[PDB]
């Protein structure tokens, strides 16, 4: 679809079997959702936002749906203010900028 | 243009007769500029993402050019890490995405 951006770019995502809410964030390089449960291994890791560094949980190769569109990659799960999904994701959806 | 994501989406900015390096961000209400001292009258504000919340300081009506796109509106200043172009002014140039 071609999304404007009078609103909030959210979509519906499907992960871990559940759907949810996120925002499509082209200024993310990474992939970070609130705090949920998913299974499968996970590592410790810190990214850095606007306010500083939080701690998140490292999910490598997980299956999520976004918008109809599949994507395989890592989900980054810590305190958050909103789901977005990054750019590492949408590459894969093959998102891109126009204007 | 059409500008993937497999980098970041840096564009080259033009604002208060300075240019800069700023991303355009759609995962961005409003956008956010590096310390600058413009003149002007502003306003104090609280921004939060990722880490928490910064300082920054609000002007109106600032006249910006994104990769030749004239736009006007609201641009917050402060030690924001990152130029972010956020959907206020993405929106006055055209700017979708698209998948
Ligand atoms: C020199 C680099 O320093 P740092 O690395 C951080 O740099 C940054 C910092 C911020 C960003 C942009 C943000 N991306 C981001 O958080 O992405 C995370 C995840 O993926 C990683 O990639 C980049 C960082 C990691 C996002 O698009 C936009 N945000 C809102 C989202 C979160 C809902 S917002 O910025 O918080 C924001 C809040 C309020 C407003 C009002 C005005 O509307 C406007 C903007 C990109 C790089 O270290 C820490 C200093």
């Amino acid at each position: 679809p071609q999304i404007t951006l009078w609103k909030r770019p959210l979509v519906t995502i499907k992960i871990g079997g559940q759907l949810k809410e996120a925002l499509l964030d082209t200024g993310a390089d990474d992939t970070v959702l609130e705090e949920m449960n998913l299974p499968g291994r996970w590592k410790p890791k810190m990214i850095g936002g606007i306010g500083g560094f939080i701690k998140v949980r490292q999910y490598d190769q997980i299956l999520i749906e976004i918008c109809g569109h599949k994507a395989i990659g890592t989900v980054l799960v810590g305190p958050t203010p909103v789901n977005v999904i990054g750019r590492n994701l949408l590459t894969q959806i093959g998102c891109t900028l126009n204007f």
